[PDB]
């Protein structure tokens, strides 16, 4: 039964196992007078675990940290940020200062460094043209061009044909889009073809907020954009 905003109190994270060495973590956090959920991914490489997204916080994060090792007892050896916001790279300092090699696009440490957000700390090549992909450990990693942001990526397990969206895939009880100062709307339909494409056996589908689906998540994604922008 997956997590919900209401059972996580703010600075307390959980772990949901989606398959074998795979996982999400959520934890909550407050954003202009409410209190939101936000996922991110685990993926076992061996005797190492690989870090997708932070837990929204250098509090979370190191909240994040603590769970993981008290729940699988694996090191964390590197992490990927899936875009620029803080609910992405907020926590990468914490991060960095206990141990870890952290990772995202050239993109993505440009515009946290002018936003005033974390930055990580080793540039990702491979991803600057839309459609580009790189093996990057157990998960291979996706550009599919710009949509919620102009630097999201998205992440693959084949292992266990899980999909992880981040906050460019909706979950389907989200019937609005809420957040969009820094989206391409137009361009977004687009980009999830491109992922539809690339990965149409995917079974699991993990968004940046909320309840996992499957492939089922993609046309409700496109769906709501459309919407907000045939009005
Ligand atoms: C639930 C949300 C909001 C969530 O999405 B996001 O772009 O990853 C993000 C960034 C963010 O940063 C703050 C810190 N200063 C502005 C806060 C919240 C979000 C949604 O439905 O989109
Ligand atoms: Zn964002
Ligand atoms: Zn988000």
């Amino acid at each position: 039964a997956y997590p919900t905003v209401s059972e996580i109190p703010v600075g307390e994270v959980r772990l949901y196992q989606i398959a074998d060495g795979v996982w999400s973590h959520i934890a909550t956090q407050s954003f202009d007078g409410a209190v939101y959920p936000s996922n991110g991914l685990i993926v076992r490489d061996g005797d190492e675990l690989l870090l997708i997204d932070t837990a929204w916080g250098a509090k979370n994060t190191a909240a994040l940290l603590a769970e993981i090792e008290k729940q699988i007892g694996l090191p964390v050896t590197r992490a990927v940020s899936t875009h620029f916001h803080d609910d992405r790279v907020g926590g990468v300092d914490v991060l960095r200062a206990a141990g870890v090699a952290t990772y995202a696009s050239p993109s993505t440490r440009r515009l946290a460094e002018v936003e005033g957000n974390e930055i990580p700390t080793h540039s990702l090549e491979g991803l600057s043209s839309s459609g580009d992909a790189v093996r990057f450990g157990p998960v291979e990693l996706f550009y599919p061009g710009a949509a919620h942001s102009t630097d999201n990526l998205v992440v693959y397990v084949p292992s266990a044909s899980v999909l992880y969206g981040g906050c460019a895939i909706y979950e389907l009880s989200r019937t609005s889009a809420g957040n969009v100062a820094d989206a391409d709307l137009a361009e977004w339909p687009t980009s999830i073809e491109r992922i539809q494409q690339h990965y149409p056996e995917a079974q699991f589908v993990i968004p940046g907020h909320g309840l996992p689906g499957g492939l089922d998540l993609l046309k409700h994604t496109t769906n709501v954009v459309k919407a907000h922008t045939n009005a």
